[PDB]
């Protein structure tokens, strides 16, 4: 079957708190392909009570956002849609990604979880080039069922 390229910038990245879900074969297949940055700039904010990273769908604002390129199967793609609570919390959007390292040419089209349903005040939060839950912003990810 065909596969699909995705680009992850947040908790799904290697070394980030939700990476395990991509390594769990009960969800399908995800193969690491390399590192990239969005060709278009977008705001990346760490926001809400869970300190979740959100790539806001405001093309041309903020910065090119760095992340990782994976090739995934359809099962994994649908799992990630459910994981990200699409289309309410995030909407899956196809974006051009400049390839910085490859394990394809200069860029690759990838699905990315963006959001148009952010809280409006999140526009005033810092806009990140990259996400690290343990970064100096001091806002560590906490899991969804925490109150």
């Amino acid at each position: 079957h065909h596969m699909a390229h995705i680009f992850v910038y947040g908790t799904l990245k290697r070394g980030q708190p939700n990476h395990k879900v991509m390594l769990d074969h009960s969800h399908g297949l995800a193969a690491f392909r390399g590192r990239g940055c969005t060709v278009e700039s977008f705001p990346l904010v760490i926001a809400g009570e869970h300190n979740i990273p959100w790539l806001l769908y405001l093309p041309g604002k903020g910065h090119c956002v760095t992340g990782e390129i994976y090739e995934v199967d359809e099962q994994m793609l649908r799992f990630l849609d459910d994981f990200e609570d699409c289309p309410s919390m995030y909407q899956r959007t196809a974006l051009q990604v400049q390839v910085l390292e490859w394990e394809p040419g200069d860029s690759v089209q990838c699905f990315v979880y963006t959001t148009a349903t952010y809280a409006p005040e999140w526009l005033f939060l810092p806009y990140h080039e990259s996400y690290d839950s343990e970064g100096p912003h001091g806002l560590r990810y906490n899991p969804r069922e925490n109150r």
